[PDB]
């Protein structure tokens, strides 16, 4: 069998138009409505996406997790001309077709794709990647990594006061330790919003977790 995301970037080819980052993504999501792959249907969570980019504005992005490249042609058609997201994804038949994805965008550009674990990456990005901080973060790779890997980034000195943290999924399949942890912590301000997932018909969602900097030392 093929796997999914090479029958969407096919799609995509064949139907979405060259250079045009909106015609690509309703490409991806009216293929996979069609397939009833409800995972993959991107325009709920897409709106929420935008929002967030139209109003902080990031200059660097960090994403975690790349599947077809939906979300790394949603964030990065947003992204102001010199704006750079990074996208880590350990699966490299993934990143080889979000990588083809950005490049029928005409995005590609504005993208770097990092393939390799999410933790191994992170500590390498100030030195080998030259990064200060982070602008935004969006999480939607393992659900088991999103706490972790924020306590990573925090260690790493990758957050400043102002990030803003993205996470997907938190609902479905869930990642209730992240959610506990952000939500308790005063180095996080949190919003949540609510995203209809198709066929299960259920409300998913994702969290806004505003950096607020790090815990006193008293
Ligand atoms: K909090």
């Amino acid at each position: 069998g093929d796997t999914k995301e090479q029958r969407i970037l096919r799609y995509v080819q064949q139907n979405a138009k060259p250079g045009d980052p909106q015609s690509v993504l309703e490409a991806i999501d009216t293929y996979c409505t069609q397939k009833e792959w409800a995972m993959n249907v991107g325009d709920a969570k897409g709106q929420i996406m935008d929002a967030v980019i139209r109003e902080y504005s990031p200059s660097l992005v960090l994403e975690l997790g790349a599947y077809c490249g939906y979300s790394a042609v949603r964030m990065a058609r947003l992204l102001q001309p010199g704006a750079r997201l990074l996208t880590m994804e350990i699966n490299p038949d993934c990143a080889a077709i979000t990588q083809q994805m950005l490049n029928f965008a005409g995005l590609q550009d504005k993208v770097t794709i990092l393939n390799g674990a999410s933790q191994d990456l992170i500590p390498q990005l100030k030195k080998k990647y030259d990064v200060d901080t982070l602008d935004m973060v969006f999480l939607d790779h393992w659900k088991d990594r999103y706490l972790p890997d924020t306590l990573l980034l925090e260690k790493c000195g990758l957050l400043r006061k102002g990030t803003v943290l993205l996470a997907d999924n938190v609902i479905v399949p869930g990642t209730p330790d992240f959610l506990a942890y952000v939500r308790g912590s005063s180095s996080f301000e949190c919003t949540h919003y609510s995203s209809y997932l198709e066929y299960m018909k259920v409300v998913d969602g994702l969290e806004k977790a505003i950096y607020q900097g790090p815990s006193s030392p008293d």
